[PDB]
């Protein structure tokens, strides 16, 4: 198994690492039908989503999607610094695959 | 895809954005039958609900409704500033579709 | 839908509003069989329960009962002021139907 | 229903009350197979478990066991004073049936 | 039934204790398919995983794996000192079986 987010991210196509080293600037979540998602931004303007669950996800990812939204909310509220995001860059906004927090 | 709450809200009929830029003033929740819901108010008197789950909601919204109540409770308790609410205005109190939090 | 806890409470028989405007003084929870419940008290001694789930509860209430115990625990630990409780007064301790929190 | 943890405890065989009036000194939790459990200790050395779910438990206790582990973890992390534990004393470590917190 | 993490760890093949007595330095979590996992590190470089749920795990462990990831996230965010980890050291990074928090 990978030992860090960069190596994990590299195991997938259409991904990249974004380095933020900053707290989340805004947290948005929706219960509207077909847009059951979260969106975060950083003060540099960078915007990321947790995608709506769909046919692109395998069953094992469903619980992890819900956990990621839990993690973003509590990171936002505690002002935790986000080190890196692994995202899929074939989506707009880029779609989060993994998060690392440090400092 | 939408990149913010205003753009998301616009995708739906019978919605509008309320701009609060304030912490929640009160948080109410109920387990009484057929009123399993949350109500929030702001100091300006504005009152909003998370609707009781019902036939107006598709399955994917049910988990998101539960998450929204989780979010309002911890936003309340942490005195997190609510930036905007996307609501359906064909309900009384206006029914929350989405929330954004920012500093 | 109700604008506030008082109007919600009034929709049910055997209910009353208790106005506390105080933090919870003690929190008790049990996993013992047939007593899977929570009990809270206030400084003046007044005691309230979240009832064990049972045949008086409709299915939609089961999730809301679990949420209420979550809410009471974090309210307790954060010393959040409880404004009002809506309770069923045909049970001893009075059984919580809804809670409002406000500063 | 009982008004307090001492009366609750008295409804069961093989139980006793421990009065700690202290924060939890250590929190341990395990995902190891057949030992999916929590263990807490106090400064004086007293040790308690949340038992692995088992055939001695009825279905209504399953959710309550998971909630108890949630409660112990957050009590530990917040240094919340534990007033009393109701335990089964026919297990080693004694098995938690109920907890009360009062500052 | 064990009284502490060391004795629990010793009930399993291919385990060891790590004594850290330090807060978590970084927290990583992923929703990427087949890598639905968490990774933590300490300032001395020690790296640990919560494994992806899989054929090595029995049913009873599934909730406990989810709980473990919850615990590591909140330990990280609260800067809780980790005393010891019980791990399987037949995996790279070593795989967490249990955690103790103290002091
Ligand atoms: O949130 C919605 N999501 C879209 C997803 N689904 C596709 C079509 O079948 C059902 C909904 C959605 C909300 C709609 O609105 C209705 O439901 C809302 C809660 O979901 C609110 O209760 C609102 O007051 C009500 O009018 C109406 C429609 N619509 O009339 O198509 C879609
Ligand atoms: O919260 C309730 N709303 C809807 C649930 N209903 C419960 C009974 O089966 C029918 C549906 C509700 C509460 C009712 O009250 C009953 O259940 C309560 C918990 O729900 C309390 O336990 C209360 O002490 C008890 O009398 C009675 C009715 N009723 O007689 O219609 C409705
Ligand atoms: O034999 C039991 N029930 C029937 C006896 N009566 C039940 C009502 O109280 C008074 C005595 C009985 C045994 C119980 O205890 C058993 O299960 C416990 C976990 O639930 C502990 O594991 C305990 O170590 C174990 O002996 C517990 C309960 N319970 O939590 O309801 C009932
Ligand atoms: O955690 C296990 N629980 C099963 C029950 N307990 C097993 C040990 O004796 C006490 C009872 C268990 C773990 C085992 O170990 C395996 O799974 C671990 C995760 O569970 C790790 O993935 C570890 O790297 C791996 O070797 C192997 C077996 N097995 O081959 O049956 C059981
Ligand atoms: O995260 C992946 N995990 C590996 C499991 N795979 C899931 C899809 O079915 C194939 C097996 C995975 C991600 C993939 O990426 C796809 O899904 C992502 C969400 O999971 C994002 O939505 C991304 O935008 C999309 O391209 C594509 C594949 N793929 O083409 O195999 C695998």
């Amino acid at each position: 198994t990978p030992q860090n987010i960069t190596d994990l991210c590299a195991e997938y196509h259409n991904t990249q690492i974004h380095t933020l080293n900053d707290k989340i600037f805004s947290y948005t979540e929706s219960l509207a039908g077909k847009r059951e998602m979260a969106i975060i931004t950083f003060k540099n303007g960078a915007t990321f989503q947790v995608e709506v669950p769909g046919s692109q996800h395998i069953d094992s990812q469903k619980k992890a999607i819900e956990r990621m939204k839990d993690t973003l909310r509590i990171a936002y509220l505690t002002e935790a610094k986000v080190e890196k995001l692994c995202v899929w860059n074939n989506k707009t906004p880029h779609a989060i695959a993994a998060i690392s927090m440090a400092n």
